[PDB]
Formats: structure tokens, sequence, C-alpha cells
């Protein structure tokens, strides 16, 4: 019933199904590796929680944004870019659904 999520990133796409927290991150071992030095190692969090998915900024140094405006969470209705790391960091972008 709940939608994927589909994630895209310079070049790579991974493809989450709801239930356990996926790690974006600079981590060897994250889900969505991003090796850029502006990202922590798991610097996000994504999980569909309350009927949607979500970003959530797993207390990286620096951060997560949406447009411009650094946010703890982004929510994920249909279709989303985001940056972390800052404005113009490496870009995620998100799908819902196939």
């Amino acid at each position: 019933a709940p939608p994927v999520l589909t994630v895209r990133y310079e070049g790579s796409e991974r493809t989450f199904a709801a239930g356990h927290d996926v790690v974006v991150g600079r981590d060897l071992r994250a889900d969505v590796r991003v090796a850029h030095p502006l990202i922590s190692r798991a610097h996000l969090l994504l999980r569909f929680d309350q009927g949607r998915w979500v970003a959530i900024d797993n207390g990286s140094l620096n951060g997560l944004y949406l447009n411009n405006r650094r946010v703890p969470v982004v929510d994920i209705y249909d279709a989303q870019r985001v940056h972390i790391g800052n404005p113009d960091g490496p870009a995620l972008d998100f799908e819902v659904g196939r």
C-alpha cells in the first residue's frame, strides 16, 4: 500500500520501500552515498511516517536545504528536489510511486 520512494543522486538511482529508515550520507555503507566533504557520514534519514515520506536532517553539520531554506525535515508528497550541505551542495531528487 505505501508508495515506494525513489532517490536520484548524481546519475544514480535507488528505490526504497516503507518500513526501515534509509541513510543518506558520506558513509561508505550509506544506502545513498554522497562523498562530498560537506556531507556527514549519516547526513539524512529517509522514512515513511504518518502516511508520507520524509527526509530528516540527522543532526548533520552542514544541513538540509529546500529552496534556499535550511530545514530540519522535508515532507515528500509527490516529487521534490533538495540540497544537502549547502544551498548549492549535492542535490537529491525524490520521486514517490512507480
